[PDB]
């Protein structure tokens, strides 16, 4: 008897000229229970959202690459404690910089676990106030999408970290490092590994670093507004300029922390899989023991809690794949203990809620959103599911 | 439908010339579910691993002697709070040394519990950077295997501890002290007590401080490389020189922390027993209440966690028998809450996992291993068992 | 003659093109010399009354002007700067975790003089705000009027709450600007009337004298993205872009930008021994001079540091560094020795216990060698 | 000068490591200077230091014992 709060949230966002087009699906027990769409592909022509619409998922790439890493751990390729310098010696002899201009040698080696937990000491180009992000931007680590992953890593490896590995948490480019170390450890490319081990088994036929052959007409327009801003830009539906960060048809483009195109249907296949570690037919992608290892809360936060560019993730801890709800009494929106997942910079969002055998995903394209659509849609779904 | 990851790990280790020969068995509900062997007895002749192959188990001696102590506690011989000086007055008036050359009287008495928990303040001959290990080496505590346990204890008793009893944790020679105090308290020899109370009831016919009569041909060769090294020696299969630390046929040789020979089959009998405190026929070796007392997490660690010679045991606490997993979200390899067990210096490893009614043991002979074979095999078994 | 040996070795090792020094005691020269050339390209000798870009040796001059204005009642140490320019109302503070919040204290004149206002500097490595300074071209755009530069700066966050920490900064430029607001006069005119003319410093100013082109020393060094490691110390001419014009009539700043000579700077240094001209005219009373020289900022474990470079045993007063612990010092000095230095390796000191002043003039940006301190040490050892 | 890093004069003193009483070794986070040598704040020890995390290694190396070894060679070992 609960009304469709999901449609209400999405329709209100579209009617208020805040998002061009939105799709969502909530599954329970691996089957759709709520779904919908609102708005259009692009406001310029008001073309309808195509069937199998394609989205730039940005950091919803991270749980996928992290899951691949867990598969490779299970298969014995490396372990959580593996020092990354054993696979790429460019990461030997790291340095650490601080906000007082002091540089010193790193006193701990960066491990696979540090990459998965964002405790390696890396930063991100867009990090406001960061002691090193200016050097990332100078180096065009994120901006230069045409640079091969392997070559970008050589440039990153020469830069200092912003804390000693293992000692702090900061959301970072470490997932890109992870994708690179995966290539070093396996002698295979990360895009090929993702295809064979995850995408093909889950029938995620539209997911990858380049557009599918029939993909151009299905690509959703991205909206929203270098030097990190001191205040948010106005939330206005103007098409976004991506420069050369996110090519549509570059065969060698591959990353760990962003860069995938996907669809609502494909991402739901991945999210549903995370409830069990199995494909719907029962093929095991990751054993229950290693899935538990991956989902267990691993980084706990103090006062201030988990923050990214000072934005809060209230009641969340970090596990090897992304956020995990560890205190409903600290949470800022409806959830259950153990709810996990992640999100992307263009406002795509997903969650998995093992207590309700529930998964949800919201797909839209807005960079620099001032409205937390993902959390609003999660809260709506939670309210609809008893 | 999981593949045999255990055989894969073991075969890869043998094929990579890292270990000469490996045996393993994983039991569930007291019956073998996975087992195998890889490699050879010795690489010099490539003699096949004999049936009932014998291994030097080193500190896998400690859980056995600790279990004996718990049996003696149950039987009223002594208690956890018993001061050891009540049984051997040579341990009266202990002193404590620090890294600043300062020596002072100990402000707490060493108890049975301190010995079982490595909180007594003892160290070990091979401890790098230790304020007292140089004096242990001068005294040849571990090296002089031909010295009677009772006499070695007289030499140890004259040396200072490295902290006040009960105040810190450091992995140590305290299990040897425990074996000695057991002899003082009972008026019996520790090898005889182990034979009567543990080995014979569990039919561990090949376990003891000297080789069985038909044991010489069954003894696995030991490989790998005094002054504690500042960096690991290269991991290379060269036969190890044991000096006079580990005699094969000395009738008075007995210790608490090392020195036992055993077999995969015998050690699995001991490990399976730890699931219940009973023999397979139902004889109670230790009551459920005292078993619970022995297994409950007893020493908890701060930042840095549990470490031995600065090597981590991530997510582990210490109980009266060895390690116990207390945080899967801190663990570095697959496990479940409450998984417990220990390991030896020649890379033998075992675990007990009450959540899965599971036990596992890996037997091999490599001193100074740079590859954590025990944890790799545990992780493989965990991944194979849902 | 340890001073000559140090300077000649520096020249002979191709580390500095040309160096001049003078050390006075009781207002008269006791040691002096020069080594090297004006420019390595033509090997012209160092000219009579050679002109140097003194960079942050501008700061003690502008700070001294502020003390004169305090004495004359224009403002006081506790004056909130927002009372003079409301663009500095409602400041914000940024941290290394991207957190921004309102400042919980007002910036005062004292904060500007002590670098405790929360400002930073464009070239500050690892700074939470220096990227925004560089984007704004605060130092780079020398052609921009001081008054307009301040408007751009005022919109940026501080890096700590005023009064709560120390960080060497652009605050002296803010001070020059606030002096203009408070007096209704230009800082260059004020400096001319109150300091330069009374001390006969006729070659000191923000523009070159009319006959000054042939007297200007060449500036060397590779040292605006802050370097992670020093550039090699090699004598290549420096490109100053538009940061440091020679003939802009409106160019004026508080923290850098002055041209001066060895002789002019020694006149200023000698004056700081007493607050008087050599003739006995008072520029600053003994009481306010004491207030200005007293150690005011004391440092913790790391000591005083600028871009992580140490100033061992030094505390900060209203004009610059002051030696407060000879047993912590890294080079010969005495308790109470004070002074400052500039980015092109110019250096001076005043040592009251010895009635001694010293100045070393050279032009090298990004030096890997502490020429100024080496020369002070040499001079101290020659006493 | 007091602040001179000693590695500028002998590069064998580049990339020093630091050991503790818990067997932990990590890279030194500061360069050894002339002042550190004069003040015994460089982090060196002595062969006869009781309870020291490194003095056993000094004794093994015979730093003080081997007086016949040239100073220059002794330093390479240290």
């Amino acid at each position: 008897s609960m009304p469709d709060l999901l449609t209400n949230v999405a329709e209100n966002y579209v009617n208020q000229d805040l998002f061009a087009g939105i799709e969502w699906r909530i599954d329970q027990d691996g089957k759709p229970i709520f779904q919908g769409c609102a708005g259009v592909k692009d406001i310029e022509t008001r073309t309808f959202i195509p069937k199998n619409a394609i989205y730039r998922i940005y950091s919803m790439t991270k749980p996928i690459v992290s899951f691949l890493a867990m598969m490779l751990i299970e298969r014995g390729v490396f372990r959580l404690s593996s020092p990354i310098q054993n696979f790429d010696p460019r990461f030997k002899s790291m340095k650490v910089i601080d906000q007082h201009a002091h540089i010193e040698p790193a006193t701990a080696l960066i491990t696979i676990e540090h990459l998965l937990t964002h405790q390696a000491g890396f930063s991100y180009d867009f990090s406001l106030g960061c002691p090193i992000s200016a050097h990332y931007r100078d180096a065009q680590l994120i901006e230069d999408g045409g640079r091969d992953l392997t070559d970008m890593m050589g440039v990153l490896a020469e830069l200092p970290l912003v804390f000693h590995p293992g000692t702090q948490w900061k959301y970072s480019i470490s997932t890109d490092v992870l994708a690179h170390i995966i290539e070093c450890a396996t002698g295979e490319r990360v895009d090929d590994l993702l295809q064979r081990l995850i995408f093909d088994p889950l029938d995620m036929q539209d997911t990858g670093f380049s557009l599918p052959l029939d993909g151009a007409s299905r690509l959703m327009e991205v909206y929203g507004m270098g030097l990190p801003a001191l205040k948010p830009a106005p939330h206005v539906l103007v098409p976004a300029d991506l420069g050369s960060s996110h090519p549509t048809d570059d065969p060698d483009f591959r990353r760990g922390g962003h860069g995938l195109y996907s669809t609502l249907d494909d991402y739901m296949a991945f999210a549903n899989m995370l409830l069990s570690g199995q494909t719907p037919e029962g093929e095991t992608l990751l054993s229950p023991a290693v899935l538990k290892l991956a989902l267990a809360p691993r980084v706990h936060f103090g006062a201030r809690g988990m923050r990214i560019n000072d934005e809060p993730f209230a009641g969340y801890s970090w596990n090897l794949l992304g956020r995990v709800m560890t205190d409903v009494g600290a949470a800022a929106y409806a959830t259950h203990l153990g709810e996990f997942g992640w999100s992307g910079a263009a406002a795509t969002y997903f969650w998995v809620d093992p207590t309700k055998n529930m998964t949800g995903c919201v797909m839209t394209q807005f960079l620099g959103s001032q409205h937390p659509i993902g959390s609003d849609m999660q809260a709506a779904a939670m309210s609809m599911l008893g």
